[PDB]
This record gives C-alpha cells, sequence and structure tokens, in this order.
C-alpha cells in the first residue's frame, strides 16, 4: 500500500459517495491518513463535506452524473455511504478499471433485497426467514397468504422501513400494496429473543468481527445500541460463521454490517449493508478501531490484526423533530462528563425528524451503559 | 453551554492560528461537535486546512495582519496553536471582546521564555533550572561562566529544540551564539541531571482542574522522538507533580488543556516549561485515552466539564521525521505500519525541505518498553519517498 500526499499531484483519492454522519467518520479516518477526500451529495454542505478536501452536489441516482463526477476526479476509491446510488454505472466504471469498495456487485446485489435474500438462502444455504416474490396485488395477496400471518412486506427497493407494512390483518392490503409504491418481498415473520449487528471486515488478513452489537429500533430508527450483546458462545459461534459466507461471497475488502435475528443458541441471517452501519456508531467510544476506522483500513488494502473492545458501551441518537434552517443545541454540559462523549453532525437544516447527532457512553453494565447515553441525549435542548 | 451548527447564523466559530498536526486534531474534534473551524497559517494546504471549513494564509506575528483576519471571520473563540503568534495583538483583541484560549495573557507569557520563566521561578516560587537571560555575546559569555559547565543556550523565543546548543565547554561558546542568532536574547540553564522528563497534560475547565497520567517522553536534539504512557512514578513525585500543574495552570489562567514540562529526579520534581495548549509528546493520546489531548482542549475551552479521563494500558507514539527535499512525497509500505494495536497518523504537509515531522506511528501493549518498540518499528517500515 502506497499513499500520496493530500492536495499533491501523487495523491491517494477517494470519493464518497452519501455525505452523512457515517461517511462523516470515514473521511475523518481518511484525512488521519492524508488521502484526499472528495465527498458527493445531493444536498450542499453535507456533514462528510465539512471534513472534506472538496465536494459535488449532484444526483447520486443519475448514471451520466456520476460518470461525469467520477471522470472529473479520478478517484482512486469510489466508497459508497448510502444505498440510493446508480449501482450500474457503479458496475460500467469498475469494469472500466474504476475501485469500487468493497466492490460493485456487493453494492448491487444488496441493494435489493431479492438478490441478496436469493444468494443467501439458495445459494449460500444460511437460514432467513421464510419468503416469496410477486409482482402484483394479485400477487402481493396470494403471497401474504402464502406466508400468513404474522407478515411483512417491503419494496424490493426499500430502506428504514421505506415503504413497509406490518401485517397482522387482512384489512391493512388496502394501505399496504399501496405504500409499497414497482414491486415487492414478503417474509414471514421471526420470533427472536434478539437482533444484533455483527460488524465484519474483510481486508488483506482475512476476516475478523467485531463485538456483537445489540440495538432497539423504533418506528424505523434504530434508537440505541450497545455492545456486547450478550449471547451464547454457541450462538457467536453460528452468527460468525453466517457473517463469514456472507461477506466472503459478496467479495471485496470493507466493513460489512450483517443483521442476524438471536434465538437462543440459534441464529438467522437478515441482510447485510456492503459498508458501515447506522449502529455501530458505539464503536466511537468502544474500541480502538471505529467501524469507520476499519472500512478504511480494510479497503485500502492494510491489514486489520484484531479489534479491542473497551467493556460495556452504547450509542442512543439525538433524533428531534422541528422545522429549522438554524439549529442550535442548549445544555451542552449536561450532555458530556466522564465515558460520555456526543457527537453533532453540522447538518444544515431539518424538517421533521432527523438525526442530528448521537451520545456516547461507557460503563460497568451494558444497561448502564444504556442508560448514561439515553440521558445524555436528552439533557440535549435542540432549539430552532 | 449553547453550540450552533456550523456554516449557519448561530454557528460557533473557532479560528486557529498556526494549523500543524496538533491543530489538525483540534479542527477535527471541533468539527465532530459541528463547530465551524477557520484555520490560518503563514504557509498554504497546511494540515487543519485540510479539514476546516475556510483557511486562510497570513503572517501571525504581524499585529495588523492579525486584526484583518479576526474582524474578517468574527470568531468566538481565537486558538493559538503556536507560540510564534502576535501575542500583543492577542492582549489588544482579548480586552475588545475576543475570547483567547486559554488567554491572552498565557500566551504572552509563554511566547518568550523569560515571561514564563521568571512568572513560575521568581512569582510562583516553582523549582527550576539555574538560568540568566542575556542579549549580547559579552553578556551571555558572563552568563555562562556563572552558570557553569554544562550549560543549555536557547533562544527567548523558540521550539521543537530550533536555534540551541548543548554546552560542554567554552570551545562553542562562539558557535552556540551565533547559532542562537540563526534560531536576540537567549536563556542560558543550568543542566538538570534528571531520571527521566515527562509532560504532565492539565485541563483547567469548569469543573476544575483534571490531570491525564503522565507522558514520558525521549527528546533528541532538542526535538520529540517517542512518547509513551503511563511513565510510572512514586507516589510522592506524582502528588508534588500535580501540585506544580495544578499551580501553573492556575497562574496562567484561562480553560484548554496544559502540557506541563517538567524533569523528574527520584522523588523531586522540576518545572521546565509549558504549552499553553496541546502538546506533541500528547499525541500518544490519540490512542491510549477515550478522549486525546484535543477533545480534552476542546472540551475545555467551551466551558464543557472534563468529568473524568480514561486511560486504555500501556501506550506510546513514535514520529515518522524522514530527511528530504520533495513537494510530492509519498509513502510506501504502508502495510507494514498498522496491524493489531498500531495505527499510524499522516500529516498531510505539502512539501518537505530537510528534516520534518510528516507522521506519526501509535501503539499499544501490556508495557510501554513493548509499547514503543512496536510504534518505533512501525515508523521505521514507512518507506518515505518525493
Ligand atoms: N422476517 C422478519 N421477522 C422479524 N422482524 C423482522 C423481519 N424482517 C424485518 N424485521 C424487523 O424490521 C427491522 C427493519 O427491517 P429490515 O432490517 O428487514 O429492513 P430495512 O427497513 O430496509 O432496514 P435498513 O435501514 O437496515 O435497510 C429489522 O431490524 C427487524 O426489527
Ligand atoms: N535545563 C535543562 N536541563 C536538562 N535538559 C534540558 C534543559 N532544558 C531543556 N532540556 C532538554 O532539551 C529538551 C528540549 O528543551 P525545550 O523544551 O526547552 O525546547 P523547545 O525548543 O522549547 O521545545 P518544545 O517547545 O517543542 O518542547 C527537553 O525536553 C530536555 O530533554
Ligand atoms: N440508517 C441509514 C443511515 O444512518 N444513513 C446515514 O444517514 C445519512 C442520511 O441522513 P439524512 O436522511 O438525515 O440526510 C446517510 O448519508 C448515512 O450517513
Ligand atoms: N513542539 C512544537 C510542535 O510540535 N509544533 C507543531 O508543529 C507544527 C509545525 O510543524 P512544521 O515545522 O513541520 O511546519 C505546529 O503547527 C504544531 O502543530
Ligand atoms: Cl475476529
Ligand atoms: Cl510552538
Ligand atoms: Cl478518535
Ligand atoms: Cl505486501
Ligand atoms: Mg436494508
Ligand atoms: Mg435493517
Ligand atoms: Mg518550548
Ligand atoms: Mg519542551
Ligand atoms: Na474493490
Ligand atoms: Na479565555
Amino acid at each position: 500500500t502506497l499513499l500520496g500526499t493530500a492536495l499533491r499531484p501523487a495523491a491517494t483519492r477517494v470519493m464518497l459517495l452519501g455525505s452523512g454522519e457515517l461517511g462523516k467518520e470515514v473521511a475523518i479516518e481518511c484525512q488521519r491518513l492524508g488521502v484526499e477526500v472528495i465527498a458527493v451529495d445531493r444536498y450542499a454542505d453535507a456533514p462528510a463535506m465539512h471534513v472534506a478536501h472538496r465536494s459535488h452536489v449532484i444526483n447520486m441516482l443519475d448514471g451520466d452524473a456520476l460518470r461525469r463526477v467520477v471522470e472529473l476526479e479520478k478517484p482512486h476509491y469510489i466508497v459508497p455511504e448510502i444505498e440510493a446510488i446508480a449501482t450500474d454505472m457503479l458496475i460500467q466504471l469498475e469494469e472500466e478499471g474504476l475501485n469500487v469498495v468493497p466492490c460493485a456487485r456487493a453494492t448491487k446485489l444488496t441493494m435489493n433485497r431479492e438478490g441478496i435474500r436469493r444468494l443467501a438462502a439458495e445459494e449460500l444455504q444460511l437460514p432467513t426467514s421464510t419468503y416469496r416474490f410477486a409482482d402484483s396485488e394479485s400477487l402481493f395477496r396470494e403471497a401474504v397468504a402464502d406466508i400468513g400471518y404474522p407478515c411483512i412486506v417491503k419494496p424490493v427497493m426499500s430502506s428504514s422501513g421505506k415503504g413497509q407494512t406490518f401485517i397482522r390483518s387482512a384489512e391493512q392490503l388496502a394501505q399496504a400494496w399501496k405504500y409499497a409504491q414497482g414491486r415487492v418481498i414478503v417474509e414471514g415473520v421471526v420470533k427472536f429473543d434478539f437482533e444484533i449487528t455483527l460488524l465484519t471486515v474483510s481486508a488483506v488478513d482475512g476476516v475478523h468481527f467485531c463485538a456483537p452489537v445489540g440495538h432497539r429500533q423504533e418506528d424505523g430508527d434504530y434508537r440505541e445500541s450497545w455492545q456486547p450483546q450478550q449471547m451464547s458462545p454457541l450462538a457467536l459461534e453460528r452468527a460468525q460463521e453466517i457473517a463469514r459466507k456472507v461477506v466472503l461471497a459478496l467479495g471485496g475488502y470493507g466493513l460489512f454490517g450483517v443483521e442476524l435475528f438471536v434465538c437462543g443458541d440459534e441464529v438467522i441471517f437478515s441482510e447485510v449493508s456492503p459498508r458501515p452501519h447506522d449502529t455501530g456508531m458505539v464503536t466511537l467510544i468502544s474500541q480502538d478501531l471505529s467501524e469507520f476506522a476499519l472500512h478504511v483500513r480494510a479497503f485500502l488494502g492494510l491489514p486489520v490484526g484484531g479489534i479491542r473492545q473497551y467493556g460495556p458501551a452504547a450509542s442512543a441518537v439525538i433524533l428531534p423533530q422541528l422545522t429549522s434552517q438554524n439549529v442550535t443545541f442548549d445544555n451542552v454540559q449536561n450532555a458530556v462528563g466522564a465515558d460520555l462523549q456526543i457527537r453533532l453532525f453540522g447538518k444544515p437544516e431539518i424538517d421533521g425528524s432527523r438525526r442530528l447527532g448521537v451520545a456516547l457512553a461507557t460503563a460497568e453494565s451494558v444497561v448502564d451503559a444504556i442508560e448514561r447515553a439515553k440521558h445524555a441525549a436528552g439533557q440535549v435542548k435542540v432549539q430552532g
């Protein structure tokens, strides 16, 4: 691995496709290595742009626009930070010689619930929920019958529950199908003891895992996350096995977020993000290398070696709901202290619910860490 | 404490005067809280400029130039990152309403050895080396004669060991003086034969004075080469060092993190000098603590309570200090410079013309000895080309 000096002719260039809080941390990690960072997003002054060398505002779903930006900057690494990008152009560009992290195919496959679910369930032969594909209210209708209730519905092009529907009732199918709007996937409910994110890094020295991350979701948003999630060694063994198979099948170097359901000693694969994952923001205080630092280490072709975990830790989001273009944060003095920090993203405005920052905490117990982080997030007064 | 959103009208604005590797991390910690950062230096594309919202290049020793940039950017905080700045202008501006971190008087006393040395020794009655000042060669010679051999001569305004000479005999007198003219008044100090030297990173904040665990360090050519933490000290030595550091910071005044350099002789502690801001040796804290010295400086100056500092165990830093001339530096063999419990930082400095600290290796281990070896070895593996 040879790195140039940012801004100099031999500079090593990284292009972020998506500049939110996740990309912000990736950017800092690149910067820490003198790596040149070009932050791209669909709006100006996105978090990652504040810490990048330069930025571009474009419609990332527009393949032609993406090719132009890429051609213009000639990056050595194309690092997707969100799902919503023109994966097809990534494939083409990769084919043209461009380095897409972890690989273009992994981006495409995971973007579509159909590709990924078939790969894992079928090809890889791993445990998943019961599933089905349909392409019409009729098909929806007949599928949802196949699944039965309880049951889940998601566009094959859904995120953060975007267009998802939890179906216990026949009445919903009015709502359901419309909300889903295209085409969809219908899954049969898993009753797990808990869910985890197994952050798995694929690098030159093989695949390494972070301690399991537990989390609480609410209204399609993670609220809190913690590490390490308590689970059996047997269960952990199984989870690791599932994660390795998945990451190796997707291919390429990077940090992946493997979503799994845990039922006693059994583990079931749900999905996977071929990039750093929100719940993993706890690693900003819980490990020597954050998931962001791990991603960069991996993609640059550098070895990981190991990952140190610093005891019970948690993250708790700062998720206000208001409309403003000049947000201020008061009472900060009561949101920081021993074993407690906060991050404020730099998002330019808000109009509805939006993740503007995160609280991070460590404690003697996971329960205590969660509380310290939750309390700290609650102390911040978000003004408009 | 209220913070705005960077780039927005109510933004909280921080101006760094000096944009080296130290300011770079201060900038990153500001950015992590959505603090708007303006990076100023004497050259373009300085490290902190890479991670700042806006940058400016001016003569920081020119008070009028300083006033123009501050007037232009209207920062809420002026955060000097180096000693060589127009400190009288900072006093002026502070009077005019600006918040200078930690305070303008602290910057003024420490930018010139005479201010701080006389304060510490004379006013605070802290233990220090013997010393004399001199502004002519003849007086310099009288000074050396009174001080005795060996002694160290240094320009009153200097850092990283520039213009200094370890004087062992009269034979060096002439070149030493000259050389102290390349890098004005000078200080002549008696040599303290210490067992080891430390940097006690001391944070003065809204919730009091807090101390990081002692950071040991090895200097060469008066420039740091390796640092580690914790440095073992007797209970008595640690208590004395803390007392000294507490006195210095409170005397200098204002919130911020200060790098208090001390010499240790068994259970006795002697004061050397202090940075009224993050310290180079303190870069070990990038791996060794929950909150790095940069994060602590920011926390403090923003008026937030520190609460406490967590130390992860034995760790060390080792500099990446090549020697060449180039304006297009590359770093190869990076795959042999990082791994388990091992990291590096490459600063983004635009060029080199001789020796220049371009990066740092960081490591953790079960002992500082092992940590130091791992960091040194990694720094060494880096293939610097240009
Ligand atoms: N078959 C299922 N059984 C039980 N719960 C499920 C199932 N499918 C999804 N969930 C629940 O829905 C949550 C979000 O749905 P899912 O992870 O499948 O996709 P998503 O909405 O696109 O989220 P993401 O933002 O991670 O892409 C999961 O974290 C889990 O709590
Ligand atoms: N009186 C003294 N006795 C013994 N050693 C000393 C004395 N003064 C300085 N040194 C040695 O030289 C090193 C550098 O000296 P000093 O800190 O004064 O220089 P500097 O140019 O101000 O460096 P910087 O500001 O970057 O720390 C010390 O850390 C110590 O190793
Ligand atoms: N759950 C996915 C996730 O956390 N994505 C993160 O949020 C950004 C968008 O935030 P925004 O919608 O507020 O602009 C993305 O850019 C990414 O950093
Ligand atoms: N002990 C002082 C010290 O470490 N100063 C650090 O070195 C920079 C200058 O480096 P440069 O000479 O390579 O430009 C300063 O800006 C500061 O960060
Ligand atoms: Cl592992
Ligand atoms: Cl300095
Ligand atoms: Cl960090
Ligand atoms: Cl190799
Ligand atoms: Mg998804
Ligand atoms: Mg999910
Ligand atoms: Mg000094
Ligand atoms: Mg010194
Ligand atoms: Na690749
Ligand atoms: Na002040």
